[PDB]
């Protein structure tokens, strides 16, 4: 695991491996970006845990742009309701980061590279593939928002 802001963390397998390790941090909401949606062990607090699953792989033609709005609102509402959010994936380097960045970006209208920086800082390991990169870049343009009934969107999706 690893923090990004007060009540913002991100990582991989060993992060959401054992949920008990979570109650340590004070996390009661978990956003997941992985090949398959996860299972958690019976444990205490696991049932009052928020969960949002973004279906994605680390491949460059994985549609993340269509989840950026929802993933950001989740982390947003999560915080507005109290809890520590954990954005994770098999290795919290691309998928995870990708969205972490996206949040940082929208929240304070930040230029892709500006927000992606603070992440490069915190984690040098940060290697977000090019697809998520231009998808995020594209987000800047759209106004850090995604108008599904927009020609840019409809085309983007058309291809992908």
């Amino acid at each position: 695991m690893l923090e990004v802001q007060p009540g913002l963390y991100f990582g991989g397998a060993a992060a959401v491996a054992e949920p008990d390790h979570l109650r340590e941090a004070g996390i009661t909401a978990v956003l997941t970006v992985d090949s398959e949606e996860p299972s958690f062990k019976a444990g205490p607090g696991v049932e009052d845990l928020w969960r949002l699953f973004v279906p994605a792989l680390d491949k460059p033609e994985t549609d993340l742009l269509s989840h950026l709005d929802r993933a950001v609102a989740f982390i947003g509402q999560a915080r507005a309701e109290g809890r520590a959010v954990l954005v994770h994936s098999h290795a919290g380097v691309s998928r995870s980061v990708a969205i972490i960045t996206a949040f940082l970006m929208k929240t304070d209208q930040l230029p892709f590279e500006k927000a992606y920086e603070k992440l490069q800082i915190l984690k040098p390991e940060a290697k977000m593939n090019e697809g998520f990169e231009w998808q995020l870049k594209l987000y800047q343009a759209m106004g850090y928002e995604v108008d599904t009934s927009s020609a840019i969107y409809k085309q983007y999706r058309l291809q992908k």
